[PDB]
């Protein structure tokens, strides 16, 4: 069997009528799919834990992830070799801390509601892989770590400095934040992993036979940044942010990485310097979008390549061949790393 | 008035006598400081809230931290700004759970262990200054960013690529996260604060007065690293583990900085650069340890410096004057370097 176990917010102020109307649904609905468990509601927020045959389990969450009426669904638990039943006389018990009064009780549920709250503000602060790797039933601590082939991307904005020069630093983080939403969300659609920032810099990567997806991620973001650039209010700094972009290709380390108190799930390899210094290349070569003949040769969609140089860093002492795609997009995008160039007297003015 | 929120383990099993032991004495201490507020106990996890005077709160606190019968001792959450207590005729009421078994609460239980071990997840992979922060009395989410000095170091592995050619993949991780491990104890024992891993890099910040602390962390780690090195075992990678270490001196923006759903609190600007940039040249200068002038002349110490070099990248085109300093353990260190360039051989033999 599997169980589950999640925490939800309401969407919206939930009436006495609507809360027991879920129950009322949920119970009659596990009870056909001999699903037991318990359903916990306090202070507008929801706590489940569900358990049964892993296919129901699945479609029943599936539903319930789709639920208009909550949001912000975490999975906390995931355990898929269950052979006991926690609540087994309770196809859905559902349960209201609001409108409970009991003697113990109210110290408990004050604790509930603060783990909760602080368990919400360090969601914030948490890589996105850690809690994938929960939902599939996996404890990240106890992952160990493997060489592994992946496509590792790497972009900036162009002339940042210029942004930190000109303007007030909550100028400067709205800027900053709103490039970093923007690839974030196209590379994790894509099937890739934003792993850390630095700076003004985006470092993800993709499985190893994804290189499509990545290039394809990588042409997304362009195209989101110029919808970005041109629908900006006037004198906005958006209208001037850019972006340089590389990817390469290559045998890495993945796993828990850091010292003792904090550590990040993430990756650990030649290919990432080499996608950083490729993309660092960007501006010297005019190409918003660069990236090495392995990535190149790897796609299997007929896309344009271009070849740009044959260059060296390193090292290893070897040349790398180094490639672009031209299209409209990129050629615009390239553009841009030259109006980039002189953006300071613009950004004066906001 | 003050409330804390705080969640431990239990050092070692607790017997009924000693769990009463504590409510005992606590209930006691608690009535003549006029604090209130509730202990429970669950699966030998500890949850505690307190409230009163902020000076007599934080002197039990002090004897709490101290307290050999737990660990892991974590502020959830701290209220600086109380008019009004949440359990007034309650000094300190203490409530088992292993013993409870009532109805509603047997769910309650379950979620409470859920939550618990769910937040010690997320706590392994949070940033030590998140914590803090909280710690404080601050909700980090809702710091605004600031211009602020400070000293930034960043320091990486001396000829990492040959670990990571040579070693199984395990040991490289291991040689790795006890790298970081011995500077994050020694920058966070000297005030300061690691900020980011990157590859087998580590970034990190002081106060901007605090330069005298940030070389003393320097030259510490490289004492750590020395004995490291001379007490591993015959043949241990850690034999040959030399850091390389840069530091440099600005105005940078701390804040949170990130996409929507994940962010760091962390620091922009381009001092971060600076200072891996010189961190980079310690091979071809041959020191260990390089810093700007503006960190040296904003140090007080008579530290021995030595003037290295007039140097330039960027950018911004002006020329920075490079220092280190001179005494046995840097000579050590920087022999180091030449040591790393040619340890394959050594390292394929472990
Ligand atoms: C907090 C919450 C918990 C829910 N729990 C369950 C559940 O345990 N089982 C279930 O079948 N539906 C549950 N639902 C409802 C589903 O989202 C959905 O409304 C219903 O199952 C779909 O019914 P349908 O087959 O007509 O589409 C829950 C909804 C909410 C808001
Ligand atoms: C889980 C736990 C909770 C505790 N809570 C309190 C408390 O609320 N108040 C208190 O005075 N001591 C509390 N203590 C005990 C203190 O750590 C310490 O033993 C005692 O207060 C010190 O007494 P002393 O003045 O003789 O040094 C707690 C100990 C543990 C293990």
């Amino acid at each position: 069997m599997k169980r589950l176990t999640y925490i939800s917010k309401f969407s919206r102020p939930l009436s006495g009528d609507e809360i027991e109307a879920i129950g009322r649904i949920s119970s009659q609905k596990n009870q056909q799919a001999n699903v037991t468990g318990v359903l916990l509601c306090l202070d507008g927020i929801f706590f489940q834990i569900l358990e049964g045959e892993a296919e129901k389990i699945d479609r029943i969450y599936e539903r319930i992830l789709a639920d208009e009426r909550h949001t912000d669904i975490l999975c906390l638990k995931s355990e898929v070799e269950v052979q006991e039943r926690m609540f087994p006389d309770w196809s859905m018990q559902t349960i209201n801390l609001d409108e409970n009064t009991d003697f113990l009780i109210r110290p408990i549920k004050v604790l509930l509601q603060t783990l909760t709250e602080s368990h919400r503000i360090l969601e914030k602060y948490t890589q996105p892989s850690i809690f994938k790797i929960i939902s599939q039933g996996t404890n990240p601590l106890n992952i160990r770590p493997k060489a592994v082939e992946k496509i590792v991307f790497f972009s900036d904005i162009v002339s940042f400095s210029t942004f930190a020069e000109k303007l007030p630093v909550e100028e400067v983080v709205s800027v900053v934040n709103s490039y970093f939403s923007v690839c974030t969300a196209i590379i994790t659609r894509q099937g890739g992993e934003v792993t850390k920032f630095i700076g003004d810099c985006v470092m993800a990567y993709f499985d190893g036979d994804c290189a499509d997806q990545a290039i394809q991620a990588s042409l997304d973001i362009l195209m989101e940044l110029e919808i970005l650039r041109n629908s900006a209010p006037e004198g906005s700094p958006l209208r001037v942010l850019y972006s340089g972009i590389g990817l390469a290709k290559g045998k890495v380390i993945e796993g828990n990485i850091g010292s003792e108190l904090k550590r990040d799930y993430t990756i650990l390899g030649d290919a990432v310097n080499v996608a950083a210094r490729l993309e660092a290349l960007t501006r010297q070569l005019s190409q918003a979008l660069v990236f090495s003949s392995e990535v190149k040769n790897s796609a299997t969609k007929s896309w344009n390549f271009i070849w740009l140089t044959d260059s060296e860093l390193k090292g290893k002492s070897e040349s790398i061949d180094i490639y672009s795609i031209d299209n409209e997009m990129t050629r615009k995008s390239s553009g841009g790393l030259e109006i980039a160039r002189n953006i300071g007297h613009y950004l004066e003015r906001v």
